[PDB]
């Protein structure tokens, strides 16, 4: 029993860090078979950033202007290019602790662990979900940058996030390991604001589904409905519109609870319109959307790659 | 900058992870050096369960009726002691990737990681406080017995807890890495009750301090309160009485945000008779109990965003 924010299992990605220096910019890499994995704005100043040429700028550096560091080891750099907003270092040694691995672009309303690191050094490790807004609500600070986030899938390990910056709402911008944004942002110091977030649906009903599983059951009730007047109800109440294809995806714990999708969204209709009347659900007085239909299936099963 | 339940990296842990099996039961152990820490209710049969005598249980077995586990790589046992209620399998190879460690017993209100395994494979990690009653809000299935609770403090794992159980009410008892119990608590399927929770006062008032660090005043007042007009207060909602140790404690979080800690006392007095009005306080809706003062400092700028 009980239900938690799990991350993946982090020692996999740990192995896997690097500091990386460019003139007075330390920030984290990620070293996987002979290359290092970096935001490009390590090649930036402070003044470099309010408008950066990066073509320009590294043209101009060469391998020796890049500082790695494994550990108390200095690694070798024969090869710097840029794709997109991410740095490569090709270094003449294969990480001997790369793990199987992939690179993949997650969805809007996918979760995935960050393992928060500073100077190359593993600090700490917790569970996101892509914002639809497309920011993530982490827990970073200055030298987080390069920190990556990914999930765990039997032995591969799919890489799907590096740290980039912050934004003037304390929410958090990167991108995939290809150097592609997700969201409408650029790396420069200039003005950018999060759009307007909305509630991920099919994770708050994840959520519901896994509060049943662990006996907690006061908000279920009678009542059924049918997408199209739950749609009404969610986009007044800025949720995400609940699609057949999220319907299917719960279809394995709507089996095992006796409660149907449709069923469960007549609870989450009751509750956006009456609220939690004082109680709680798994410990918390808001209604939950950082936990997929894979989370609580995975967490509420005991899967462990 | 943002406020998570953050765990430790858990990669030090990880590769100390085996199975241990006796009989038809297989359960996780820990390997440091060259000795395997695991629950002594391994030993047990489905008849020793109520009043396992586990002295008799345990003087029955060979060295070789443990079977251990690492990966593909079977271990030999070579020998095996009880130490309160953890068994002590040692075996013939000392674990290549033993971290620097130690053993720690922690008081209630103190959070560690927990690296959830099953067949000595893990399967995920997440942040407990030990509550006031000892017990732990955790995340475990049936095989995750031997699951163990750590900090990392610099390069160092403090392993605190070793999950020996479930309680009825959904909650989690185990023990120190010296096989002591947190709590009134016994492995045996004896009838057993976590006492009254309370509410750990000291880490929200942390944890309010955390809000203001990250530029949250919403819920502060013009108030004052003595110590004792507080704990007064606090324990009509099974708040935990606030020591003075615990006022000590805030000191520096007290200074970074220049709030007195009797003055966030008055805020959290008021937070109670008034709940949070549809407001939230760093993504919750409640009071949250499972930072510690040192976790806001681990976790938090030096800078206040004033
Ligand atoms: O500057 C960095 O290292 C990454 C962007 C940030 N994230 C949090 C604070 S500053
Ligand atoms: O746990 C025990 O000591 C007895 C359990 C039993 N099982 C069958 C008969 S009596
Ligand atoms: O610990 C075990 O492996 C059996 C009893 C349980 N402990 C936690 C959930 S069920
Ligand atoms: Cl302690
Ligand atoms: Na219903």
């Amino acid at each position: 029993s009980g239900f938690r924010k799990m991350a993946f299992p982090s020692g996999k990605v740990e192995g896997c860090m690097v500091q990386v220096t460019c003139g007075t910019t330390t920030l984290n890499g990620l070293w996987l078979d002979d290359v290092v994995y970096c935001p490009r704005h390590v090649i930036c100043t402070s003044e470099d950033m309010l408008n950066p040429n990066y073509e320009d700028l590294l043209i101009r550096k060469s391998n020796h202007n890049f500082l790695v560091q494994a550990g108390n080891v200095q690694l070798r750099v024969i090869g710097h290019s840029m794709q997109n907003c991410v740095l490569k270092l090709k270094v003449d040694t294969a990480n001997p602790k790369t793990p199987k691995y992939k690179f993949v672009r997650i969805q809007p309303g996918q979760t995935f662990s960050v393992l928060a690191c500073y100077n190359g050094s593993p600090s700490g490790v917790y569970q996101c979900a892509m914002r639809p807004n497309f920011t993530i609500k982490g827990s970073f600070l200055n030298g987080s940058c390069g920190s990556v986030g990914f999930n765990i899938d039997y032995d591969c390990v799919s890489f799907c996030y590096m740290h980039h910056m912050e934004l003037p709402t304390g929410v958090h911008a990167g991108t995939d390991l290809e150097g592609n944004f997700y969201g409408p942002f650029v790396d420069r110091q200039t003005a950018q604001a999060a759009g307007t977030d909305t509630t991920i649906t099919v994770n708050v009903l994840a959520w519901l589904y896994a509060a049943v599983i662990n006996g907690d059951r006061w908000f279920l009730n009678r009542f059924t409905t049918t997408l199209n007047d739950f749609n009404l109800v969610a986009m007044k109440y800025n949720y995400e519109p609940l699609t057949q294809d999220h319907v299917d995806i719960l279809g394995p714990l709507s089996a095992q609870t006796g409660i149907a999708v449709l069923d469960m969204c007549a609870s989450l209709k009751e509750l956006l319109q009456n609220g939690m009347n004082g109680r709680t659900i798994l410990g918390s007085a808001l209604l939950e959307d950082e936990f997929t239909p894979f989370d609580v299936v995975r967490q509420c099963s005991g899967v462990t790659f």
